[PDB]
């Protein structure tokens, strides 16, 4: 699949239960955050999830929610999820998919060139059931959940308000936190973005490139 | 295409001359980071040059070399290389693919979903020509540099010192900058890893989740 | 396709904006000019740009809308009709199609082979978006919109007169401005064609080779 | 798969490593009884591995190795394999395979209609590489060593000394302990065993049905 | 066929008449057992047949109809059936199927590879007309008609009582007769089970390996 | 297969043990007669094996030698010819074919529309493998042997005198016992037939027709 | 095609006009025969030729009628008839058709290999255009109508009364013009039997070899 | 195509005009003469174009028009038509088809292998569009007009009087101009030629020779 | 097949024994003429046989050899032979074809439409074996064998000589019995042309139209 996608009609088997994704978040008015990990009692993988659960309340206040998975089966995963609250007093309390067979992790692209489980993937998926974004980081590599939640907080930026963020925002090297217009495409739309300039509505290096505060 | 799967055998024209890739590369011992843009003389796509530009010394000193694409033509990617320069005062020194019918884009799945244009994707490929990661933004959200600088750094190190980098490396929560031994996966391994804690030599949370200092 | 051939339904995306060709110009009871170019800022092509664009109101004036194609994208197109401007003092107001994959241009088999950017081709196309003439000039030497403007010049007396013109016209060597009348296909009407002559109505070298003024 | 088939050569991870089968038991001249189980974690299953590990060293003393598989992950089964030995003091000794995305389940017909995981099933190979004999059972009901150890009692036997087993053997209603003798297939087999019947060589209730003593 | 899979509608002709499966035996709210024997007059399956005989009221009593099956013809059945009776004091009173060219046998790979006969299978299907456990044993080697009363046994309470059985069950080393509740597969049943257990009717080795007495 | 055809090469388990057909009987330089019958224990099959047996001798003094096939197994085979010597009184002694699955009888079309069991075919074979008669005949009646007896007769003189045998030979109508002489087929052969009757060496109803005694 | 087979619709022109098989006869209640002879103006097919012709009356009485083929053409067969007529005394009067291409041969599988005439092929057909039986033999050997006769006559009586004829009925070895009661092939059938003699009126030699008089 | 088949539904460009064949001749009750020639301006098919327009009037009576095809274009046609006028001073009047890319002089089988124009061909065809004759001569040899004469006069009787022409009808060497009565193709109408014969309105050589004058 | 299209390679069997075609004729260095007829015993095929015969040696002087071929067989051939000369005191010394199955007319296009026997085709084929020229008339019409005749002399000195024989050669109307030279086809084949008539060696009336005395 690729971003604009609709994410797949599938039903999947989680330690929450059998639920339809992306019905299940869709219908809720909610986004939802998949990603998946390499296997249950694995050293990053374990990192990771402490990580995203101590930024769980996050996302959900933005009205996006996590949920996991792995090729690894349910009663693996609540051991797992066991061990993480015995040791690490962490409760997780976010869904993870059990995709026994790899089955929607294939269909997602998730497993690497001859391997037979996914890499570490998300998937950003708003409340339209449509892909907005997909990162496919190495099972060597750990993921930077920080950054992950700048993507959603601009994602939802962008499709309130109409605009685009530029690199790093709102810590940009050159407009710091304001945002970017969508760049005129026709000779009207470049008259208009210069009686805007005109009439201080917008800044702008050029007529492609204006930009302003929210 | 997806991670592991060795990068394509493509010639293609770039603001640097035509080249083939990976070979251009590889055959210099020189990892490399592709990664596309909606659009020349677009807002966002600017603000990720300028922040790459001033990133991209960080990146070959680690041996990685950027370089872009966009399905524009060669000689407006220099016009607007140009314009960077006269407006930014930055000069950009990385080469530019011209993917005219965006041929390389669509074998890498850049093109979102009924576009005609690529997203914003970034593949990792190391000197033996394997794809080590792949983002994909859209063209609405711009990226940040620091995070995939971050990415190459611990691909670097993992593949140089054999270990895995834990969530947020090397500012992890659990155990800061410390990295990760890959874990054990027989029986055997296993006896290992608990020996070799009976006497310091690693550290661990259990047999499967041992780290050390590098 | 060929000559003879319904211009093929298609949606474009123009400096103009979006627009439904031949529908666009057709349901105006207007011809068009599709002439493509290899690439934005390149010499010849600005030649040729300026060159339309000093004859512009010749074909306007025919009933003959010009509107050109590239495989740049659309900011780049705006950029180089202000380069123009600014430097040739030009101002083209005639649409240019971005074919952001060259997906028109292969269907219309304006790309050459082994190359990934269009030639230089024209399509004349009249009010019922039937293609009356095609032109495929390659990328080292420009057209000569004169010869353009002489070819739609014939097609239109040729439509709406129902005679041929001579080569050269309105220069012929043989009979000079005058035009040729379709030569006679049956026994009878060569017997027509020779009873035009002798006490006739018409000029003739024989038969089948018959002529008078417009 | 069906009984006398090969056993498809293949590549497995297990608890004790990467291994290829047949061939790793057959190139070692061993025969090896390969079972599934549905997951890791699972009561029935727990039941079967503590009845398997009580009897080990009774099929390894035939020359007949035991191999378990699930679709769980290694790293899962190495965990549920020290769950067993913290809490019903046993140490689980046999390899287990970790068939990931069930690809060897598939191929060995072990997972039923509608299912995402293995059932039970027993598939017993000798030396040559060859199926022997095939059990599946579903899910919910465990299975008995017990009938599966003189199943293989009996497969070896056979397979040494030329004989059949009756029914319930070596406990058979009719001739107790006694081997049955592959029946006479020609007028002149039959000739033979009449005449074997009348030198008091060979007991028998016709002479397609002769048995004897081991 | 696989367990799970429905039992193929077909009509066969055996010693009791032509009939229909698996309706001749669904109708009357009955389950069936369908075994196999490689051929008529010969010793392993004649002591198969006795064996069945003398269990052929205790599967009666459980509502499960036994019936054969072999590539011979029916007037051979017969004749075998005779001599049993005529050589053993048995009658043979349940259904056997003639296969002539055992079409059905290889519709449900009972057909060894290389082989024109069937090997010693087993098919236990419910009154839902679903196919419960398969066994495949050799031709060399006869079945323990009373492993497969055990499993029917247990397969009968499974579906009655809505629980599994362990191994060996009702002999379980571990547990005796006691049956195994389906293992909690969500947070929310891994909660109700842990209260269940604590001051409540439930004995458990863990929250997923709970049982009871029927 | 037809007449004309070489007998298909195939493996065949017989009363008398396995053989390949036909090259068992060609290497012997014998003829051989193939037929089938329905099945075992089966009376019209019972009263042509008593015919069959009664004229064996007279197939074996003319190189001819007899063998049946059954969809019935080897040892109903046996048990069924054994039924023939204790209650007729005749010992069989020609070998029979056991095609288990009717492979051999479909390859051969010896079985009816809808059947699963062979009709009563016949086959005969010479010397060289070659199909020299075939005949088809119903389950419900039975063949005559003497028929097939006069059919082998004149097959062989054919074959070593060249002649051709007139209807009901020796005892046709016309002719009685002579022997017909291939019809002349050219105007040459035609003269060498006219002169043949000159010097009453033939007898003759007309050129064509030419006949003389063994 | 095979025993049991309906004879296929086809249209054939013949000594007495253009005629629809099997229709022609299936519909005036007639069973009929169809034989075919290599060629016109042979001795072998002569010979057959006028015997059929002096048997044609039996075969009518019988309800059967007799009709020829061939690959001539209908004009020789009138000639070939009138030589017969001319030469023999005797008046063919049963259709002869003219298979000019030899299609319908194919169809029925009389063409030798090799060969581009038909052999002697011979097709009973019913009242119901069923194919009940066949016989193939080649050009060297002409048949027997008498035992044709003899097939049809007990054809003729099975389907009437329900029984089964022995080997040469009605001169049977065994039981001479008696019939044969189709074999019980069920338990139940096998007791109605053995009650149907002893103390009854039926003669057998065993339950399945049961027969009586007409 | 071949001699009994509706001549092609197809429209032609011809030196009278455009037409639609057979229409053009069929729904005015006309037959036609379809023939072919290699060029224009080539020596044979002048000599056959004048030796076709001195015979028009023969055939225009009996009903029939000739009409010529070659794979010239029309013009050329008329040029040709225009020199044979001046040169051999004939006026040709019957349309000649110009068959551009010979299209039709394919679908007809007039182009020989290796060409890429027609030979000598001719179609007579009838009012009821079949084509009833076709020769072909080859480049090298012209035809002669006087034997199509003689075809199409006894093509016409036989429809109308429902007789065949002898060889060199209306010159036959052995009935001179008599005609033929189709031959008796069943017994029933032998016996009616015979009958005729016998004091009757028939002469013959045999009942299948019957001949009579017209 | 079609003019100029090699005889196909094929075995016939004819009343002169088996040959091969076009072998046997061109392995002799003689030509052959190759006519079908409808069928054996009919009028007009007789009336045309008869024809051939009286011309017989007019062909084989010219050095081609007449053959025939019908879809009779060859007996019935001979004994139709034997007619001719029994009753018109005429042999028949030319070889026919027994096309039994009409294969060979079927490949050669000698069946008319809804057929299954050949019209009167004639085929004449050279010393080379390459078809020079087609004639297909219906069975209705008989052939003008003196027709046939001027087409082989006429062919025979076009290929000896190099020139082309006018319409009705050699009676033209326009240049009598003299032979046309081929056309010029090229500007300097019409130089020579019009040097050639400028003293003396042809006469003409164009360029392109030479004609010469034989």
């Amino acid at each position: 699949v690729v971003i604009g996608e609709k994410f797949p009609e599938v039903e999947v088997k989680t330690t929450h239960g059998v639920i339809k994704l992306p019905d299940y978040f869709t219908k809720q008015g909610k986004w939802f955050i998949l990603f998946s990990h390499p296997a249950d009692f694995t050293p990053v993988c374990t990192t990771e999830f402490y990580g995203m659960q101590k930024r769980v309340e996050e996302f959900r206040k933005l009205g996006v929610e996590p949920i996991g998975l792995s090729v690894d089966q349910v009663f693996s995963h609540i051991k797992w999820i066991e061990w993480i609250k015995d040791n690490l007093s962490v409760e997780i309390d976010f869904p993870v998919i059990a995709d026994d067979r790899g089955e929607l992790a294939e269909k997602l692209g998730m497993i690497p060139s001859g391997a037979t489980i996914t890499a570490r993937a998300v998937f950003v998926v708003d409340d339209k059931g449509i892909i907005r974004a997909i990162v496919y980081y190495p099972a060597e590599v750990g993921r930077d959940w920080d950054e992950i939640l700048r993507l959603v907080k601009a994602l939802k930026i962008s499709t309130e308000k109409g605009v685009a963020l530029p690199h790093k925002w709102p810590n940009n090297e050159l407009i710091g936190d304001k945002v970017i217009v969508p760049p005129a495409s026709t000779i009207e739309e470049k008259k208009q973005r210069e009686e805007a300039k005109a009439k201080g509505e917008i800044e702008c290096y050029d007529w492609w490139f204006c930009y302003k505060k929210l």
